[PDB]
């Protein structure tokens, strides 16, 4: 149990590094979905036509537009990775626990952080320059169609929490270091430090969603949302991968998979 | 209020203690050795068991008549925590079809849940605690039945290690019921409501329960993470199961039965 002060020093470090980490925030995001500024609006890409004119602005289309998502991913992955650093504990843990928390947890914050670029319309790309409609996205050949939908149906849920980057830097860490992940040499180091985050957690969504009864315990239900996605993820990469030679993924994902 | 937190907490530990036969307490005393049940650990002493013991579950090859015995009895706990739901205040009160709904999705989920009750390392409690057939002997099945079984012990080792007692567990199960995730509901508003009674009732238990044990409350929601990847996990092993086993017919009366598990 740690002192209530103790904890929201704790919260503050944690969203002001979640701030240097990540360029693109959900209030950011918010504020080019939401509109009404002149000086942000995005380019709308909902059909072949406007995606060749969106490239002018800002192969196989589907697999064009899914190297599209490796790239951004393995640029998340660095983003994710450079955050862990900053929570207080995770760089003293036992070299091989760092990388298999980062393995084990990367996917589920990018399922996470990618709700924050999404409405039930679409979804912000090329670092809020533009946006991509889910109906286009949707109607894509073979495997890939299917592929983009399920982030969509996710992050329409995880979004009616109205979570804001404050909680959702505690969040991510809480994620992170997850004592259940398959391979730890040391859990007690790893769930010492969870049980600090998730205090830490636990009294920020009091204080900022007060009228919000019983969130933290929704919001701990959702990493069982996180953890099917992920796993339905892995399924339809193989898939994929079964299928499609003209595809090679970044080195950089090409591990993390490799244990699934 | 912390009161009624209380009173729905004791009201639905004194349903549990009324539904189901064999409580966590009881099967605690037993597997420890704390009147010793008789135990399986191989071939010979199935054989002695189900002669003197008379298990009904267990009465064709024996890996298939075990993992059939393990059916028969996953479909008496579906009535047992049908029973016990009807006592969750408001649950009755919910759309027909939602209740039948939850029941449905949520009894995978909990049988697992209170199977972790009657386990140890070292193997399981069946027929009420008069017999305990062991993990080693479970785990050498031929076939797909040995790694079948298996899984379940893995499952309920680590989630014995949060040493839930009976009142903990009743307002968890309750919880699990009521989730509003389920596919297909109706009205999802109620049942959210109710879980929301219940989730407090529970982080309240836990405090008074387990003063000591830090954000025990995080631990045992986690721990629904476990549930559903082993329940789906689950079902794709059946299925295995069920397209590769020629040496499976039971009287269609008795497929009827078990249709669903
Ligand atoms: O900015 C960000 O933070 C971001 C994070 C993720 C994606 C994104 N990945 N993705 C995957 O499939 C994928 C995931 Cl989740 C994790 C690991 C590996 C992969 C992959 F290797 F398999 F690619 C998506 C599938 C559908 C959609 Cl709509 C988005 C993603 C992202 O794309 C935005 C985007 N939409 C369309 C066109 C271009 N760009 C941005
Ligand atoms: O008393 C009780 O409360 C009880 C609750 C569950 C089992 C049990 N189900 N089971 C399953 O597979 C299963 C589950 Cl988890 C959930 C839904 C449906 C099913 C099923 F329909 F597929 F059966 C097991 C697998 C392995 C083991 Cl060791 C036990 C179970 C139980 O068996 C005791 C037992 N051990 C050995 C031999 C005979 N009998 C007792």
């Amino acid at each position: 149990h740690m002192e209530s002060a103790d904890l929201r020093a704790l919260a503050k470090h944690l969203y002001d590094s979640y701030i240097k980490s990540f360029p693109l925030t959900k209030a950011k995001a918010r504020a080019i979905l939401t509109g009404k500024t002149t000086d942000k609006s995005p380019f709308v890409i909902y059909d072949m036509n406007s995606l060749m004119m969106g490239e002018d602005k800002i192969k196989e289309v589907a697999i064009r537009i899914f190297q599209g998502c490796q790239f951004r991913s393995v640029e998340a992955v660095q983003e994710i990775t450079e955050y862990a650093k900053s929570i207080p504990g995770f760089v003293n843990l036992d070299l091989n626990d760092q990388v298999t928390l980062l393995k084990y947890g990367v996917h589920e914050i990018i399922y996470t952080m990618l709700a924050s670029l999404m409405n039930k319309d679409g979804v912000l790309i090329s670092e809020g320059q533009g946006f991509m409609t889910r109906e286009f996205l949707k109607s894509l050949r073979k495997p890939f169609g299917d592929f983009m939908e399920p982030k969509f149906e996710f992050a329409v849920k995880f979004n009616a929490l109205e979570l804001d980057d404050s909680d959702l830097a505690i969040f991510i860490a809480v994620i992170i270091l997850s004592g259940d992940r398959p391979g730890l040499l040391n859990v007690k180091p790893i769930e010492d430090i969870q049980d600090n985050l998730l205090q830490a957690l636990e009294l920020q969504l009091k204080l900022n969603h007060p009228e919000s009864s019983q969130l933290f315990a929704k919001l701990l239900q959702k990493m069982t949302d996180l953890r099917q996605i992920v796993t339905e993820h892995v399924q339809l990469l193989q898939v994929i991968k079964k299928t499609e030679t003209d595809m090679s993924l970044h080195p950089l994902l090409q591990e993390i998979y490799k244990d699934l």
